[PDB]
């Protein structure tokens, strides 16, 4: 038959069945806006791994990989791409006989300074038309996801 | 706005996202949540082309057809000239692409039901309300 690997063929799922499309189109309409005012083909994940960097300055790959829940080997090839496109940038770490930090370059950090600033553009946009008590219960539901 | 909303809604996406992609290299399918998408958009719209396929994952006709090729490359999809235009693909998954896809299918029931288990039935309801007033 059909392999499920180590899934249950009986599973029965509860969840509501309009929630992740609804979480989607809304994903969708903020990676759209994000992807036409950039204008280079950076994915989402490549938008948090640089977040990421900026908000912990001179952070190791190893800690980058736990935080992304990816192995090691598929990070750095990650962070060997951002580098190749003058992103990110490694540097030895003096507290170390060997090892290195990621830092973002000029052009990085301009990029997910822009990125942000489009994030924070486009979810006033989507949520305005949401009363500040609906905000409030919309920011109440999707920290229990955390 | 409140200036909690964007920084939890983009907590949600890159948690789910974060959990999805750990799922599939999990059970060994070198998958992203993108492609996981495109499997069940070709599954569940037989012949579908790559212009209806590109706008319904909000993407240019050059990255959608980089994507198909990259899936057609592992023989998961499959592209046929639409015999009434040639110029069109229409997309099929193979024999491989059908059994990638089931196995995702029954861990995304399983990561979904998990990833909002926190929220009960109501505010699940409540949250796909207000989601929806946004459009």
């Amino acid at each position: 038959g059909v392999d499920l690997g180590t899934e249950n063929l009986y599973f029965q799922s509860m969840v509501n069945p309009d929630l992740m499309p609804a979480l989607m189109a809304v994903f969708q309409h903020v990676w759209t806006r994000i992807q036409s005012e950039l204008d280079l083909d950076l994915t989402p994940p490549d938008v948090h791994v640089l977040k990421l960097i900026d908000e912990q300055r001179g952070l190791n790959l190893q800690d980058l990989g736990r935080q992304m829940c990816r192995d090691k080997a598929l990070i750095t090839r990650k962070i060997r791409e951002l580098e190749g496109r003058n992103l990110v940038r490694r540097e030895r770490n003096p507290s170390d006989q060997r090892s290195f930090q990621l830092f973002l370059t000029d052009e990085g950090l301009a990029i997910h300074q822009h990125a942000e600033a489009i994030m924070s553009r486009v979810h006033d946009e989507l949520f305005a038309p949401l009363t500040p008590v609906e905000q409030a219960t919309l920011v109440h539901l999707l920290d229990q996801c955390l």
